[PDB]
């Protein structure tokens, strides 16, 4: 009935439209030793992602997922600060990146001591139900990932802490797969581990352009995310018109109620700033908060899609996923 | 003629007894997430880190080097409180770990955008010439690390900046060898992109009990170090016993003025306190800084090493790398 956000419990009935996958601050684990060159710049951080706030609120957005990684730069004091002065609702995570673009020494250390799986769960279950750090704000989703083709034995360790949180708590389960690979993988191995479908999210589903694939992760009862929108030409990521072609399929195949739509924006990237050549910069251009409302979703609308399809994915989804 | 310190320029030839490989602060990327039940308790670390430096300095050490990597817990104002309170002379290093214990993604990012290998060398310039994040503290050597059996391509990158900052400041190279590998090619490489021999040091290379490989790295003019004396049973790493003979053999060929010894001992663990199992526990409970003082050095006299060579390793050969 209640889901907690960075500015604590609110009711679930009141999430309304949410983005599902959406990142105030990201960097790739290694940004932190780039401190001198690659600042956090707090006071224009704020602004942006007040901004990118501002934006999502002018398209009825009352709820952003933000799942960053905990060692990629995750900030609940930080996501408080925009929710405070925009009065969106903002849910964060617990988890960390998958084996490719992670720092698995850590816990890879710790799997050598025989405590990772145990340690996990620790820091799982305190950062549900006691606070992250001292910052007061509870995760209210669990974020897992996997690597390209394998969910790793480093990776099953989460997944298996995630599950024994979630049978705990009932913690909603976020996921990445890594270029449209292991879907199905993820959603058999949590339910192996009795994680509960109607609380997990398969993320980066649109990774995928086989509905074949599709229909197999949403055979286990799961909810599958179309979460990176706008990505296009880079690491493996296919177009916007084959994550349109795959979701217009499932549409029409009826199974609005397990699909949720997003763009796994990164609107303050941490460490050293960047810019892409414009080959990749010119077709990642869509890549912002507002391309669902302004680009994809008229385009469905001019395909056949009916409103009340678009409430269920953004309002009717998360709604059922967090109760 | 002088070193940047914590405590800012010291002259090279107040340095005194030195131990080249320490670490005050070190965790294991990654350990950056475990933030909620691994946080860094600042006041009984300090109480710590200073005891430390009162223990060596008890056994005549006037200054250590600690070659943390910048992601790796590195805290230059926190040694700066070491050695404010202490006197100890403490120096420390810009770099990042080897890509087995690391966090590549992030330079790896920026590899595909290939800016890579010249904002490493940014980095490196900006720690040792203008300092650290806003501590004001430079790094007076510059640390590289490579895997077993290999110097990868991403680990490459480091090299290259780091002989292209070697060239231009005149800064020690400090490196870290995996299990005994690749001390000849780290020697061979830097050397290839126009380091100097006489400001490199080839660590860990106590890993390796064939006075072979020692004498192939040695050829090239740099320095090694034995520097992890009390590690034994983890990370493949040979005994204490082994440590000794390899060394008193290449003492007794001659090498003191390119030998180092130190114990890379980590006398706070970032992230969460472990206990190790009583196997490896047994075997690592010499890994303390009064171990080369308390038993090793004792040994090496009982088997003829004089004063003046351990003086030449302990006070000559600091001295000669950083003037
Ligand atoms: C405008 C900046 C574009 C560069 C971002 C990029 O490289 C694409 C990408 O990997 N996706 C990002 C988004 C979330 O995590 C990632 O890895
Ligand atoms: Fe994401
Ligand atoms: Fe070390
Ligand atoms: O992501
Ligand atoms: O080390
Ligand atoms: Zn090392």
């Amino acid at each position: 009935e209640m889901v907690e956000t960075v500015c604590g419990p609110v009711p679930v009935e009141q999430l309304g439209k949410t983005l599902i996958h959406e990142h105030f601050l990201f960097g790739y684990p290694g940004f932190q030793g780039d401190v001198t060159r690659g600042t956090f710049r707090e006071d224009e951080s704020l602004r942006v992602a007040v901004e990118a706030a501002e934006k999502m609120k002018r398209h009825g957005i009352q709820t952003v997922v933000d799942p960053t990684p905990n060692d990629c730069g995750r900030n609940p004091a930080f996501l408080r600060r925009v929710a405070e002065e925009t009065g969106l609702n903002i849910i964060c995570a617990t988890g960390y990146p998958y084996e490719g673009e992670g720092a698995p020494p850590y816990f890879q250390f710790r799997r050598l001591l025989g405590t990772a799986e145990d340690d996990i769960y620790d820091m799982f279950m305190a950062e549900l139900t006691e606070g992250i750090a001292d910052t007061g704000i509870k995760a209210g989703v669990i974020k897992l990932a996997s690597s390209k083709g394998r969910i790793t034995e480093y990776e099953k360790m989460f997944f298996r802490a995630a599950a024994r949180a979630q049978k705990e708590t009932g913690a909603v389960i976020i996921t990445h797969t890594q270029e449209g690979t292991m879907g199905p993988e993820q959603a058999a191995y949590l339910l192996e581990h009795g994680a509960d479908p109607k609380k997990i999210v398969i993320g980066h589903m649109c990774g995928n352009t086989d509905p074949d694939y599709h229909r197999k992760t949403l055979a286990y009862g799961v909810y599958i995310a179309f979460d990176r929108f706008g990505i296009q030409g880079m690491v493996g990521a296919p177009t916007d018109e084959e994550r349109v072609r795959t979701l217009l399929a499932l549409l029409r195949d009826g199974y609005e109620k397990q699909i949720m739509l997003s763009h796994n924006t990164v609107n303050v990237w941490l460490g050293r700033p960047f810019t892409l050549p414009e080959p990749f910069a010119e077709m990642m251009k869509n890549w912002h908060v507002e391309h669902l409302f302004v680009n994809i979703i008229p385009a469905l609308k001019n395909e056949g899609i009916r409103d009340e399809v678009l409430e269920q994915m953004f309002i009717g989804n998360p709604a059922a996923l967090f109760s």
